[PDB]
DNA sequence: TAACTCAATCGCGCGCGATTGAGT
DNA sequence: TAACTCAATCGCGCGCGATTGAGT
């Protein structure tokens, strides 16, 4: 019963840091017109670029069923190009507009201008979660 | 100087975002059968600490609102796991009450979760950190 | 021909900023 | 008439289990 106890507090303060962080960059962001999840995958961009869908999503965990109708509203913002591999025309290459590489340093100001050994618990719980999950 | 501080909220913010989702992914595999979800296991487990509750009550313990839990409280009445009923004391507000059926199968549902699973320590972690980003959004 | 691997699509339930309109 | 306080509603963007259909 205890153990319970004490993974039903670690779901629920989980779920609130996700969510307290979630609102912090939405609130900085707005002014950029992009979301943190677009965000998220523009940092993943701005580190290696270009990259393929597919790639994109194995930094961040997601797959095509939440990449596809996000990378659209990104080329639809100016942010990203999306354009398919001539090589391999399943494949879908997304590549950072001029625009979209410049105002990385705008972004990370806005963000900048408004804990050591917590990142070590993070990463560890992740770790656990996974094999928890998965076989 | 400043590009190192975010990095850190940086790899943060992601940490916590894939925590989040692997527990959800979680508990929900493990509450598929009982036909319900994460978001609504929640609701449940202050209802199961304090029945009745208001629907504002219940906002402020998952710190939600009736945009979310309105269309939410509605699943799980349909659902059979609670009533909801306005108060005839003040008509704007609504009241959630445990079902016997939602009462009773609390056992069963713990059951299913506890059967799958030093981590105490990680929990004041969380806590702390949860209370410097409240602060940081007043 | 088939097996395999992609992004795209589908269905649903959140979260949340914002607004509405009933009720006190 | 007003101020105030509720749940309800609206619109949108995720996340993700599942399926599709184009391409190799």
């Amino acid at each position: 019963q205890e153990q319970m106890r004490l993974a039903n507090q670690l779901c629920f303060s989980a779920y609130n840091v996700s969510r307290l962080f979630a609102q912090f960059y939405e609130k900085k962001l707005k002014q950029f017109g992009i979301t943190y999840s677009q965000y998220l995958v523009l940092l993943t961009l701005w580190e290696e670029n270009p990259q393929t869908l597919n790639s994109i999503g194995r930094h961040l965990d997601l797959s095509s069923n939440t990449l596809t109708p996000m990378l659209k509203r990104l080329e639809q913002s100016g942010w990203v190009k999306r354009e398919r591999q001539q090589s391999d025309k399943r494949q879908l290459i997304i590549t950072l507009t001029d625009n979209g590489q410049q105002q990385q340093e705008a972004v990370f100001e806005a963000i900048s201008s408004c804990y050591d050994e917590t990142k070590y618990v993070f990463e560890e719980l992740e770790q656990t979660l996974k094999h928890l999950i998965e076989k």
